[PDB]
């Protein structure tokens, strides 16, 4: 599964995390989020700055 966690730009929410509060309920793929999203931190930090995890 995909996991993008980077608080340096914006809150972190994994695909299977289930965070419908951010307009992304269960099932909502990370690709669903618009690349043109507006954030306070990310405003200056690129979105690609994120770092995919890799645990067991």
């Amino acid at each position: 599964m995909t996991a993008y966690r980077c608080p340096v730009c914006d809150y972190t929410y994994d695909e299977g995390k289930g965070d419908p509060r951010e307009g992304f309920p269960a099932g909502t793929r990370w690709d669903q989020i618009p690349d043109d999203w507006c954030c306070p931190d990310c405003s200056v930090r690129e979105k690609v700055d994120f770092e995919r995890m890799g645990g067991k």
